């Protein structure tokens, strides 16, 4: 039987403080009420703009695998019961968001009622979730308003972008005339967005609408007053402290390669919000960055409090294939 207490001192090392997480990523004492079959809605993680009917193919601790129904299972992805990205069905209709229907359909032809009559299913029950857009707005931050925000698919680019939807106390980042694929959720405390003007001030080039004509000249003040919107006001933007996660603390991280699995890990290096995962036991060709909130990284002690195994460091010390750290 593996532990923490006895892998702590066999190490001789110490564990990120629970302190350093945020509450949604330490919570342990909450159920998983969701069930194998049960069909939802949600958005598609590559495409945060976009809802999808989904059905939970796996449930393993206090985490899920979705599946997009009608679509390939090279697609299924994993949450937790706490996601704030998932919705129980109805929530598109009953909040005016737009549904791409079951691969085999129109979106005319959709209706629940009739679709779960089609599947012989169930829909998660509404008090098994978390967000159904009943909880506070961001404060400041409203649909129309204009900000600046870094790119997380081309992270050294800052651009012009505008905030497209609110849902509950997070907000969506559109980026001005570019597809929605870029698009992404935030709040208020988030260190990849900033009001408007920012670039100027810090000296860092910021990359206009597409195709903005005469793209070099671009000038807020003038782009305002073309789309008669207002920029997200300064007070609005809370400024998240970085984290201080220190390098070789432990912890517990899902794995990127296999998402339904989860190891022992340890901070390789860090960022002001991001930090460098390596599994223990492992080559560190595996190690990643991520950021220090994401949703797939947790305190010691995660995975045995809410029913999740835990991969154990792989063992064989370089003799075995894939080791060496
Ligand atoms: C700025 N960012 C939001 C989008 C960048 C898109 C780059 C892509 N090669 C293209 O030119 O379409």
């Amino acid at each position: 039987s593996w532990s923490w207490e006895s892998y702590l001192e066999e190490q001789k090392a110490i564990t990120a403080p629970v302190s350093l997480f945020q509450d949604s990523q330490a919570v342990t004492h909450n159920k998983n009420g969701f069930k194998l079959g049960m069909k939802l809605e949600g958005i598609d993680p590559q495409h945060p703009s976009m809802y999808f009917i989904l059905t939970v193919a796996e449930v393993c601790g206090y985490r899920l695998r979705l599946h997009f129904d009608g679509y390939s299972e090279c697609h299924d992805f994993w949450v937790n019961a706490n996601s704030p990205d998932i919705h129980p069905a109805g929530w598109f209709e009953k909040t005016g968001h737009k549904l791409q229907p079951p691969k085999g359909y129109k979106e005319e032809e959709f209706s629940w009622s009739q679709y779960l009559r089609s599947t012989r299913a169930q829909a998660a029950p509404k008090h098994l979730f978390v967000s159904q857009s009943h909880s506070p707005p961001p404060l400041g931050f409203q649909v129309g308003m204009k900000l600046e925000a870094v790119d997380r698919m081309n992270p050294s680019l800052v651009c012009v972008a505008s905030v497209t939807d609110v849902v509950d106390s997070r907000f969506l980042v559109h980026f001005d005339n570019w597809d929605d694929t870029y698009d992404y959720w935030c709040d208020p405390s988030s260190p990849y967005i900033h009001p408007v003007g920012w670039c100027q001030k810090q000296g860092k080039p910021l990359t206009p609408p597409q195709d903005y004509p005469d793209p070099d000249n671009f000038c807020w003040e003038k782009y305002l007053e073309e789309t008669g919107a207002s920029a997200v006001p300064t007070w609005a933007f809370k400024v998240r402290p970085p984290h201080s996660f220190l390098v070789n603390m432990k912890l517990e991280a899902v794995d990127r390669r296999n998402p339904a699995l989860i190891r022992v890990a340890s901070v390789e290096d860090v960022e002001d919000h991001r930090i460098k995962i390596h599994f223990d036991g492992w080559s560190h060709g595996y190690d990643f960055w991520i950021d220090a909130d994401h949703p797939d990284i947790h305190p010691a002690g995660w995975c045995s409090k809410t029913g999740h195994p835990l991969q154990p460091p792989l063992g064989g010390g370089g003799s075995a294939p894939s080791t060496g750290g």
